[PDB]
DNA sequence: TGTTTTTGATAAGA
DNA sequence: ATCTTATCAAAAAC
């Protein structure tokens, strides 16, 4: 099968800062993954 | 060349 | 312009 972009480690972590606020675009961006990922380990309707 | 699993673009959103 | 969601083709792995 193909790997997860993040694992349970950066979950936390991405968790985290989305919570703190920080743009999904820039979140992509840094962990080098794509915007529709983040929406989908963690949907707007969760934060 | 073949399956699986997850990725990521993308379109649509009373 | 923005933001979100589920879909779906296919990259990544073996």
């Amino acid at each position: 099968g193909r790997p997860r972009a993040i694992n349970k480690h950066e979950q936390e972590q991405i968790s985290r800062l989305l919570e703190k606020g920080h743009p999904r675009q820039q979140l992509a961006i840094i962990f080098g993954i794509g915007v529709s990922t983040l929406y989908r380990y963690f949907p707007a309707s969760s934060i």
